[PDB]
């Protein structure tokens, strides 16, 4: 990925480096490589709610595969969370446009993250 988002991942402590591995191993659950691919991109994403495409699965996954190797690995998968995370930047500006759908990453990764204890009801989530 890019060097900036490289170095994100590395700046991570151990306990934020473990919260995002957390959506790796689930990202790539049952997933032969251990990467997450549009395979196992729309699982994550029917557990959002959201059914996208094989097509728009790559697409996803591009986006956070700087190297074209379109698939998310451990580093990409933490990228994708470094970017949406970026300079504490947000956007409304985008709208519902080229996609219609927007999914936030903290969203997603409570998602992924709420499989264990509470999410019942949120509270500190
Ligand atoms: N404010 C949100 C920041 C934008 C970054 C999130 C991307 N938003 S996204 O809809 O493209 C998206 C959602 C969930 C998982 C994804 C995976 Cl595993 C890969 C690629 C895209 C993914
Ligand atoms: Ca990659």
């Amino acid at each position: 990925m890019d060097d900036i988002y490289k170095a994100a991942v590395e700046q991570l402590t151990e306990e934020q480096k473990n919260e995002f591995k957390a959506a790796f191993d689930i990202f790539v659950l049952g997933a032969e490589d251990g990467s997450i691919s549009t395979k196992e991109l729309g699982k994550v994403m029917r557990m959002l709610g959201q059914n996208p495409t094989p097509e728009e699965l790559q697409e996803m996954i591009d986006e956070v595969d700087e190297d074209g190797s379109g698939t998310v690995d451990f580093d990409e998968f933490l990228v994708m969370m470094v970017r949406s995370m970026k300079d504490d930047s947000k956007g409304k500006f985008k709208r519902p446009t080229l996609r219609r759908v927007r999914i936030s990453a903290d969203a997603m990764m409570q998602a992924l993250l709420g499989a264990r204890a509470k999410g019942h009801h949120h509270h500190h989530h």
